[PDB]
């Protein structure tokens, strides 16, 4: 069923609230017995939302290999994504360490250090070029090379140092700065934009390690940008476009991380975007 006439027959309705729990009854669930171990409690923000054992992120060290963070493998799209939480101010140095590691090329960053008044991650990369950043718990050094400032979003081109091997890298930073503080967009023209800025860049791209995308969590606006930008890639695959089914990639997606999309309107507000999304890249 071409999903603009779903979406209006919903909307007409206003059945959100009853497609949306029933994604929430038929996902998956897994275990995440590392992630529950009580020397892990620091290493997570909410004690309601962890990585899954089989796709949890492994940090290479014998110490604790633990990082709140899962890979999401879409086979049909060829795409992966990492999902992680914000970082906290004792996780900073494993988020490098998995950057490193995954030989990753960009981050995707949804949220504002501070919202609603509180604290939603750690100030994690340097906001001046002579201040450097040093992670002696994972021996990484992150330099702050340029940054470009734009209405709905930030680029920031850094440096990560390996200070074991003095091999370096250039990351992307994609900021994401104007999602509201309740709710979701009222037009998600800016944030299809956003996306095709990340793509214009590689930082998706299978010749590079998957893309880092957080927000506060790791599961809401962070669900919200995976689910969109595989949906169009589908569109663009397949002979029949009208078979591409949102609800079915948000089922398959949740088999790798738990809770993505976290209300009945970020749902809506992805059907939107892949909707807009489809009629901007191609039409009808
Ligand atoms: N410790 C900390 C906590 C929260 C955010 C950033 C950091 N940085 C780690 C590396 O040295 C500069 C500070
Ligand atoms: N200059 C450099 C040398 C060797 C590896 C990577 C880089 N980067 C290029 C872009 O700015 C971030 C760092």
């Amino acid at each position: 069923m071409e999903m603009e006439k779903e979406f209006e027959q919903i909307d007409k309705s206003g059945s959100w609230a009853a497609i949306y729990q029933d994604i929430r009854h038929e996902a998956s669930d897994f275990p995440s017995r590392v992630a529950k171990l009580p020397k892990n409690k620091n290493r997570n923000r909410y004690r309601d939302v962890s990585p899954f054992d089989h796709s949890r992120i492994k940090l290479h060290q014998e110490d604790n290999d633990y990082i709140n963070a899962s890979l999401i493998k879409m086979e049909e799209a060829q795409r992966s994504y990492i999902l992680t939480q914000g970082p906290l101010p004792n996780t900073v140095g494993h988020f490098w360490e998995m950057v490193w590691e995954q030989k990753s090329r960009g981050v995707v960053m949804l949220n504002r250090v501070m919202e609603k008044g509180s604290l939603k991650c750690a100030q994690y990369w340097p906001q001046k070029e002579e201040k450097e950043m040093i992670f002696e718990d994972t021996n990484l050094k992150l330099t702050l090379i340029s940054e470009d400032i734009k209405s709905y979003y930030t680029v920031r081109q850094l440096e990560l140092e390996n200070l074991t091997t003095q091999e370096t890298r250039e990351i992307l930073h994609f900021h994401y700065t104007t999602w509201p503080d309740f709710g979701v967009p009222e037009s998600p023209a800016s944030f299809l934009n956003f996306l095709f800025k990340v793509r214009e860049s590689g930082s998706l791209s299978p010749e590079h390690g998957p893309v880092v995308v957080h927000c506060s969590a790791g599961i809401g606006r962070s669900g919200t940008f995976c689910l969109a930008d595989t949906c169009l890639l589908l569109m663009d695959k397949r002979k029949d476009p009208s078979s591409v089914d949102i609800k079915k990639v948000l089922l398959e997606m949740r088999k790798f991380r738990m809770g993505l999309i976290q209300t009945a309107d970020q749902l809506r507000f992805s059907y939107l975007a892949v909707i807009e999304g489809a009629k901007f890249i191609m039409g009808d």
